């Protein structure tokens, strides 16, 4: 890192941020159908 976490961080803010991807909070395409169809 520079000088805090974040510089350092900076790269895997997206490894984290980017982590929210399987959590999905949202998804408007659908959420009944993810098993079959």
């Amino acid at each position: 890192k520079c000088n805090t976490a974040t510089c350092a961080t900076q790269r895997l803010a997206n490894f984290l941020v980017r982590s929210s991807n399987n959590l999905g909070p949202v998804l408007p395409p659908t959420n009944v159908g993810s098993n079959t169809y």
